[PDB]
């Protein structure tokens, strides 16, 4: 099960490895695969997300907007709930980073059941 405490943007991950904040974003733009091959990352909507834990399956992450749409709701459905009624997402694994709220495929299923 994905550990959402180990999920960062490229800029934060670049600082976690002791590099300038643009290091991984520049590697991704310039196709520096000999660097990138060593990292667990994924493009998820408009954010390249990284984890320092190779066992986190980043394909389980989904944006709040995508989650909203898979429920047949307005794009801002989960965003609006998170902001005003954050306890509605108790027990729904989520993480906010890079100014973006993310759920998981499993936590969306939990929410649908709730």
């Amino acid at each position: 099960k994905i550990n959402l405490n180990q999920i960062y943007t490229a800029k934060e991950m670049s600082e976690r490895i002791g590099k300038n904040r643009n290091y991984l974003s520049q590697a991704y733009r310039n196709n520096k695969h000999e660097i990138l091959k060593n990292f667990n990352y994924r493009k998820i909507g408009g954010t390249i997300i990284f984890s320092d834990n190779p066992n986190n399956d980043l394909s389980q992450l989904i944006t709040a907007k995508e989650a909203s749409q898979l429920l047949g709701k307005n794009d801002e459905y989960f965003a609006h709930i998170y902001k005003r009624f954050p306890h509605r997402l108790e027990g729904i694994d989520h993480i906010y980073t890079g100014k973006t709220l993310f759920l998981t495929k499993e936590s969306l299923e939990v929410f649908k059941k709730k």
